[PDB]
């Protein structure tokens, strides 16, 4: 009947990637955007399904590092996640998900993030949520008055800025949670962007040292903070007085961040801030061993947890592993024995610090005694996991 | 002419609820007028009067906390009145001295309150320690629950008051700083004719209670008043029973105690609409009772140093040693690896709401990072939880 | 294990059925509310689903006469169609639909309307837009 193949795509076939993902995300074809869509595909894997040899569908993996509690991940970025609506059931994402994950698995990629335009329909796939963004929104009168602090702050161009932003980007803790490692191309392609263009501030202390940066705009009334990092609290109230400077400018100010359990409404002597909590990227583990062999655990005494994986889309995380982790941070991981029961989705949430051992064992997802969850709950990393990166 | 703090009675009754209904603009009811006659007989209230006449007016409730385990005097600071042409008096600054400091003499080790104004009772040594959740979610994305083991009885509340209190103080939420409740509290915030709720009980297959929902019906909201349970299975039944109503309403709203993580994750589809509210403020009292009774994790012998500032409660301020024994155990001393902070800072740092390494990082908490991340350690993990309005 | 059967109600079961036909359609309980519905119980058939001896669900039918393009044909318009939160999937308003549209034919009624609050629900018992 008609050939059907999952195919991995290159420079040559550009022009009917960027066809289909101009009508799936129906943005216009300006030559800015082919630009950007040329230079993203010069540092991605595409995976496409051909039907009768014509592009259908198409899943992107950009390769990132991403920096889990001091222990640098391999990470698989989804994006571009398109099909043509006559193919509707010919099976083609499905398709792809499945060679993809497994060519992904033999390069022992650990890890795969994506921003879902469905929580269920990549959840069949092995994802679950696993980040979750703060929104703060506050008056102009409420932003509030922050005395004048010793250092200086100085405003810069993208290109006289951008090697400084990514250190002080790097060294600050929030990029510590499973964050991406940003590579210098990938900062001008998403915070220099011609069509969005932004203002940056540095901080430096009183010695020198950059010590934390704003990017921001002010479109309709509102100065929006795109990113703010500070690697001191001096830095912090420098930045703080800067972005309050532009009050009688504007008439809101506005921050969406990545959320890890605590909002900042009560660094103000009001809590004056709207703070919404808002679902952000899914992720799963992709090669279970590689990743297991790496996790940074607490130290403590040598334990041996028996563990259960079901997995749909990755047959090779499948199945009884034996983790014999030892009085340092080291795990030893074989396959083949279980306490502990539970799909690769759990697995994600509870080794990436999502939720706790004993909140997915109380929701019955993590199966198993609730004492032996206890424990290896404790072995784990703290902290719920950041990201401050969209694709 | 002359002015003093006195503290009142039953006696002074109709003086206070008058300043009460004008000060918080509500309509004097006979409903009203009993319940405020309640909560005055569990209630010390303190008045301030300028020529005999009562203009200001704080009471404090008696409740017991349960932090991590340990029973805690807590006092419940509400009703703070005054009229409005005595502006400037000093009212509310005075009975906040004498009030605190007869806390302080009554060994009270926690203390409570509901700000209008953030910055207007940290000048009295309170500091936000508390957040709410405020779940909205639209009745067509209510998600679908598998029925599940066990039964729901819809109950009276003459019937369903006592398990509804035993499910509540068992349940782990209650365990971070929550309000020990008693039954005339429970009937006093859940039995009002004014706004009555339906209130309904999980019970196992085995025939034990391990949840309840409070809820109303009111333009065109589900009001999840209060929602608790003790399993997973009791979670699905009563949210099943909940999504029920999803034909008589255009969306379900929920507020509660957050303390770090939200529900909306556990729905196949995120679609809840959260946002956290700032919630109550908090202090440490008597301080040396406090420190005494905390139940800091085990460990090694350890000792440290803390400089208390704390200008209405001069009995905490200066240097404590506070040594902290292998097991939970601290003895407590005044008199001097030295840590310095406000009365504000503390509490949130022993109630759990900011951690060692946060509040040090924004210079809240002065001295070395590496002994505030010891210190950190020995304290109780997850932030405080609280379920109760006054 | 647990009791389930159809039951045909009267005046005896009058305050079980307004009390679930308070709580599901969300009204206050007066007195003139409370009249009124006594004034339609005693025109209409009503089946009752009980389970372990308690009402969960209720359908009522109340005989009209329909003058279509001249003919007169007697309908059942049904409603008050309630049942309560506890119970779902115990098969309650598919049990009465079953034996009350077997009742309907027997009394030789032509036709039956409804006012659906939702349409495939309905559709499962025969039902199907047509105003």
């Amino acid at each position: 009947m008609t050939t059907k193949r999952v195919k991995k795509m290159g420079k040559e076939e550009m022009k009917e990637m960027f066809d289909l993902v101009i009508y799936a995300f129906n943005q216009e074809p300006t030559a800015e955007r082919q630009e950007r869509f040329e230079k993203l595909l010069s540092h991605t894997q595409s995976y496409g399904f051909l039907i009768d040899e014509q592009l259908t569908s198409q899943v992107m993996a950009t390769p990132f590092q991403v920096n889990f509690h001091g222990v640098r991940y391999p990470m698989a970025g989804i994006g571009y996640v398109a099909s043509y609506p006559e193919y509707r059931g010919e099976g083609g994402i499905s398709a792809i998900m499945k060679e993809m994950l497994a060519d992904l698995a033999k390069q022992k990629v650990a890890l795969s993030y994506l921003a879902p335009f469905s929580y269920p329909f990549y959840r069949q796939y092995g994802y679950e949520q696993t980040f979750e963004q703060a929104e703060y929104t506050i008056k102009t009168e409420d932003w509030p008055r922050v005395k004048r602090v010793p250092g200086t702050i100085k405003r810069v161009s993208w290109a006289d800025g951008k090697e400084v932003i990514k250190d002080v980007y790097l060294e600050n803790q929030r990029a510590h949670s499973g964050g991406v490692i940003r590579e210098t191309w990938w900062l001008d392609y998403t915070l220099n962007r011609a069509s969005k263009p932004n203002n940056q501030a540095i901080y430096y202390s009183s010695e020198g040292k950059a010590e934390g940066y704003v990017i921001y705009r002010i479109a309709a009334g509102t100065f929006e903070i795109v990113e703010w990092n500070y690697l001191t609290n001096t830095a912090f109230k420098a930045l703080a007085g800067f972005i309050g400077s532009h009050s009688g400018s504007v008439q809101s100010f506005h921050w969406i961040n990545g959320f890890a359990g605590k909002d900042l409404n009560d660094l103000m002597p009001t809590p004056a801030a709207s703070v919404k909590i808002l679902p952000y990227m899914m992720a799963r583990i992709v090669e279970l061993q590689t990743f297991l062999e790496k996790y940074p655990f607490q130290s403590g005494e040598k334990e041996t947890y028996s563990l259960e994986i079901e997995d749909s889309y990755g047959p090779w995380n499948e199945g009884i592993w034996t983790i014999t982790i030892d009085e340092q941070g080291k795990a030893t991981v074989t396959k083949g024995a279980a306490a502990l029961k539970a799909d690769i989705q759990t697995w994600t949430q509870l080794f990436l610090g999502y939720r706790s051992a004993e909140t997915l064992s109380f929701y019955e997802r993590l199966q198993g005694d609730a004492t032996i969850a206890q424990r290896l709950g404790q072995r784990l990393v703290k902290g719920m996991p950041i990201l401050e990166d969209y694709f």
